[PDB]
């Protein structure tokens, strides 16, 4: 039976919360979080991978003007690697590609998409695989103003995805089922950079509409 709750933060699969700053790089933070999870599972090592590597080098994406996580995973597979943050640090602006194979810290052998809208399939992937990259509607002030408890707003638009984040678990709080979401807006946002978002409530904020994970 799939567990009632999963929390990758408790098992050492999740790096500290980052700040994307004034750059449309949410997709790169989402991507590296899912890669970091699979790298720890596979090799036993938790380390920061380079979102700047993805911003500068994923030519199917638009760098600081936005991207998709599936394009990030495809790049790491075709490039035969991604650098560590230490080798290729985040500066929050586009520059020409500085990928160096000597800084290589992970590889990718493809990716898988969660069937669109299917919150049970997303739950099974989080339980069996690890942290999963997800897209949400994060446009409401209620989301901006989150501090505690399970986030639900009937005005969230499941059809208008505009933010990429990382699902690092799920569970239930005082009878409210939730997703555990890592954001890239710094530790001073939300609950130390995290938000619990309503689970099995009409696919709230589109959480299962564009979910994916890398294969290693
Ligand atoms: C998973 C999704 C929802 C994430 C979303 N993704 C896109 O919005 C997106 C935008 C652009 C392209 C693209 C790829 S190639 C190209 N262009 C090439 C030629 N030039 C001429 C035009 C642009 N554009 C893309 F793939 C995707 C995103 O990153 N966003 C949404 C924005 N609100 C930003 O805020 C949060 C995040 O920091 C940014
Ligand atoms: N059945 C379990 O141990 C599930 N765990 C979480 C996990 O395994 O990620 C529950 C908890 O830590 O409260």
């Amino acid at each position: 039976r799939a567990p009632d709750s999963v929390d990758y933060r408790k098992k050492g699969y999740v790096t500290p919360v980052k700040n994307q700053g004034q750059c449309g790089s949410c997709w790169a933070f989402s991507s590296v979080g899912a890669l970091e999870g699979q790298l720890k599972k596979k090799t036993g090592k938790l380390l920061n991978l380079s979102p700047q590597n993805l911003v500068d080098c994923v030519s199917e994406n638009d760098g600081c003007g936005g991207g998709y996580m599936t394009n990030a995973f495809q790049y790491v597979q075709k490039n035969r690697g991604i650098d560590s943050e230490d080798a290729y640090p985040y500066v929050g602006q586009e520059e020409s590609c500085m990928y160096n194979p000597t800084g290589k810290a992970a590889k990718c052998r493809g990716y898988r998409e969660i069937p669109e809208g299917n919150e049970k399939a997303l739950k099974r992937a989080v339980a069996r695989v690890g942290p999963v990259s997800v897209a949400i509607d994060a446009s409401l002030t209620s989301f901006q103003f989150y501090s505690k408890g399970v986030y639900y707003d009937e005005s969230c638009n499941s059809d208008n995805l505009n933010h990429a984040v990382l699902a690092v678990g799920y569970g239930i709080q005082k009878g409210n089922k939730h997703w555990i979401i890592k954001n890239s807006w710094g530790e001073n946002w939300g609950n130390k950079g995290y938000i619990l978002m309503a689970r099995n409530k009409n696919n709230a904020c589109g959480i299962a509409n564009l979910a994916s994970f890398p294969k290693m």
